[PDB]
């Protein structure tokens, strides 16, 4: 037999430097985890060991921290280059700066290929891009070749900025073709690589005749077999088996977000290319594994320039931002209604003649906003300060919500009223009015929310069996403050964009910014 | 006795094309009326018929049309240098563009000289200005000197963009002193001229000693001895005398605004420079006048550039723009709040620890709302369209009202509800509920207003007695559409930036923008 040792990362999301144990700011060293450094050590290892290795990335480098911010992807290219990664697929935040945004940092410097079957181009971009990114690899292994095919999310111009020439199609649809030729080329080793999330990775898995394996991403799925290592639980065994239609075993992997975990899957085929036994399991990148000390030193030398672009000015406030807890967890705080209308603004998407907008709503418990903004030093807002209000290392999601469900959210935010808690939420296209003198549970006597499904946006009852479209944290997605309702009822969650570069770009754009307390929030 | 001819003109506002009688887009040539090229035809007549003749301008060149918006200042040192002005004093609009929109285009262009005696830098900014503009210039006429000192509005700072360097010192403070020195440097024949209103005007008059004749501009004041010539009604006799403290009769003058008028004043000196007789009248540059053919000939050449910018993209919407009377004239319409809103950013201006900004409010009648804006090419929106929506050359100007006054309009507003009349109003920085099932007078039951004296923007009720600053069409201004209270009862108006071009620029600013109706406007 011939066996074959598959690496892979997936949604890493800009976590560059190592990481605390929930993949925030790295403050304990001793319990911090992750990072570039310590993932180049482990990498090293096993490539000392096993003779036949990849490394792969399933997308979504791009997007999480101040990194991504201010190198834009070059910190991509350049640690996934010293990091000697074999193939990237890419991901949907891959197209967070545009087509012009993934050309130029990363696809131009990448000295390994990077896929993905089922989106084209049309017009001058179709010449512009072609090649640059490739439906698949052949890599030779040892005195063999493994081919790679590559796939990402049909939705992605729903959950990026991709711009209105590139079409994403059905995945399974793109992928067939491919997959076929590749075996009258003689390939008859294929791994599927891609970000389209485990649920679209299992029916691949399925549908996809002749695909060995599926390593995927999107989901920040965990899959373990045995005790899990931390905190994290698994949503199945690691591999998870698929029954093929064709009546093969597939194993689907994947390995959680935030570069916390490597993937480590060993393979076994035949002379075929069929797989005869998989098994393995994600690796903790924890601190009883050095970081290699020359990335981590090239780590250091471009930190200087986040520190620097840290305490520049990003745009004026001529109001005070009131963060304060004895607003925003008692009332309508006008530091609420600005990182709503920033997460809003940054969810602007290329829309059809069917909506103005694919999303018009917003919430974000007061727990969630850490502190005010002083406009008195000159009115200048820089980053530090934003990460004095959100300190969390957060992203601002993509949920979809029955109106039933976001009607007991609203009353779950005013159930214990008056205590100061996390719960109480600020809001964007949403207009509640609460009587604090019904039981808890019957407080909320209005909620109008902001219509999509127009060319006018106006405020229309909240209808109870609707699914709504909204932005929230993912630390409410995740059912954080007592949100369990949200985490239980959800029939959708996207993750989005880190929270301080949401508020951050916003205020960039707007140059000045005056946000007022305008009656989002009221009480009987 | 030595005879001068003052030529003056006031408030020409980028009128540099012929208009119609009442300083809007010409339509009916043989009914049109000012331009330069008219204007040019009218001075150069009286200079070849008088011996010692003055032109001068009192302010606010800048601002008013498409010409100031695409040559940001350049049309005017071009064409006041083609009609050879004598002398120009800086007005409030001079700073719409900034410390370095004054500079660039006009202070280092000018073939004249530009005054103001009132207006002081510090820093480096001093250094940059020094002699680009002068507190007076001695002139020669003939084998005579006349001083002219200049004065702008100290209000300047709330009325324009002169940034927080330059400092506006009391008129007649700034004066006396230069006044003072010209006596001692045996120049007996003085003329102030500048930008501070009538009110003004005669207060220098009666108190700067020494000053022989007053030139003013600012509060567009049409002054006339005998049967007016046009549709202007006279606030006074031309000249208007003013009996000074030191005992001597000094003439004030003023000449409307728009080009529509050439002032002409002429004065007899004694050899000490004492006035023994003033007299003249504005002179109606009507159809019987010819446009200068030559400047004419330029003038359509500058032209070119203005209808070329005219079909560009300024930004997008992804929202209609709904500026239907069906919609503005009966319930809120999401035209009218983006123009409002469009208004309270223009008049964003600096700030101390006493308010977040100046002025927080906003009306505008739907009747002044002439066009929808459709999204759907591609949601570009062009001048051209803004054209449509706002097409009758008017301003946005800043009044100060009594909430009495704030209530009257809003009665006003829905007194015959129903019927598709001009006076609805759309609002910024007012939450107004009406109930129509109250008599006439006494529908308005809530009305609230943005906070101005607050870090933190927040809506307060009405307060009947308090003053409240408000940004509005100057038609309303002047008592249109039935607003006759707001003329009648305001405490003070200061001409604004054109209605097109305080939409166009925010637009430009957004980039993109969707405006939505969200409750400004209720009925019960
Ligand atoms: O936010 N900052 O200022 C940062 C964040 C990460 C860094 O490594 C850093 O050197 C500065
Ligand atoms: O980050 N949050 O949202 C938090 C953090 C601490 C809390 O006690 C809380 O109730 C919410
Ligand atoms: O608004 N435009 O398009 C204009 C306005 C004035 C002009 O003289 C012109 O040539 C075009
Ligand atoms: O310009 N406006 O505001 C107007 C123009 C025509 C009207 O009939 C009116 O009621 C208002
Ligand atoms: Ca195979
Ligand atoms: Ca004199
Ligand atoms: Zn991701
Ligand atoms: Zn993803
Ligand atoms: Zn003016
Ligand atoms: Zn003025």
């Amino acid at each position: 037999p011939w066996e074959l040792t598959i690496l892979h990362t997936n949604d890493v999301h800009s976590r560059l430097e190592q990481t605390s144990e929930d993949s925030s700011k790295c403050v304990d060293a001793s319990r911090c985890m992750g990072g570039v450094a310590r993932l180049f050590t482990k990498v090293q290892q096993i490539r000392r060991a096993e003779p036949n290795v990849l490394l792969l990335d399933a997308g979504d480098q791009y997007q999480g921290t101040i990194w991504f911010t201010v190198y834009k992807g070059a910190e991509v290219a350049h640690f996934m280059n010293a990091l000697r990664y074999d193939a990237m697929a890419l991901g949907n935040h891959e197209f967070d700066n545009g087509v012009e945004g993934l050309i130029e940092p990363l696809l131009k410097e990448a000295k390994f290929p990077i896929l993905s079957a089922n989106i084209s181009a049309s017009g001058p971009l179709a010449s512009q891009i072609s090649g640059l990114y490739l439906p698949y690899k052949v890599l030779p292994v040892g005195d063999e070749v493994v081919g790679i095919v590559g796939y990402t999310s049909k939705e992605t111009p729903f959950l990026s900025n991709p711009g209105t020439n590139l079409v994403f199609e059905d995945e399974i649809t793109a992928l067939q073709p491919e997959v076929d030729k590749l075996k009258t080329l003689n390939v008859n080793k294929i791994i599927a690589l891609g970000h389209s999330g485990f649920e679209m990775d299992k029916l691949i898995a399925q549908k996809v005749r002749g695909v060995d394996v599926v390593v995927g991403g999107h989901s920040n799925t965990f899959l373990y077999t045995g005790n899990p290592p931390s905190k994290e639980v698994p949503a199945g065994k690691y591999p998870f088996i698929v029954t093929s239609d064709d009546g093969r075993k597939v194993p689907v992997v994947q390995a959680y977000a935030f570069g916390k975990y490597l993937g480590y899957l060993k393979i076994e085929f035949d002379e075929r290319g069929n797989v005869i036994s998989s098994h393995g399991n994600p690796i903790l990148l924890d601190s009883s594994i050095p970081e290699d000390p020359s990335i981590k030193a090239d780590i250091n030398k471009w930190r200087i320039k986040l520190d620097d672009y840290s305490t520049q000015e990003l745009g004026k406030t001529i109001v005070y931002l009131d963060g304060s807890s004895q607003s925003c967890r008692f009332r309508e705080c006008n530091m609420g209604n600005l990182i709503c209308d920033a997460m809003i603004n940054n969810n602007l998407r290329h829309a059809d003649e069917m909506f103005w907008n694919h999303v018009s709503m917003c919430i974000l418990n007061g727990g969630g906003i850490r502190s005010p903004i002083d406009e008195r030093n000159d009115g200048t807002i820089t980053w530090e300060n934003l990460a004095a209000v959100l300190p969390f290392g957060g992203t601002f999601d993509l949920v979809q919500l029955k109106g039933s469900t976001l009607k007991k959210a609203f009353e779950h935010s005013v159930h214990r009223y008056g205590q100061s808690t996390g719960e109480f939420l600020q809001v964007g296209g949403i207009h509640v009015v609460y009587d604090l003198s019904r039981k808890p549970g019957d407080r909320v006597v209005k909620l109008d929310v902001l219509c999509t499904s127009c060319r006018v946006p106006s405020y229309d009852p909240l209808k109870m069996d609707e699914v709504y479209k909204v932005i929230l944290p993912n630390f409410l997605a995740n059912g954080g403050d007592g949100f369990q309702m949200i985490k239980d009822e959800l029939l959708r969650h996207d993750s989005g964009d880190q929270d301080i570069n949401v508020v951050s770009t916003y205020i960039s754009k707007m140059k000045v910014i005056y946000p007022a307390v305008e009656g989002r929030i009221k009480f009987s």
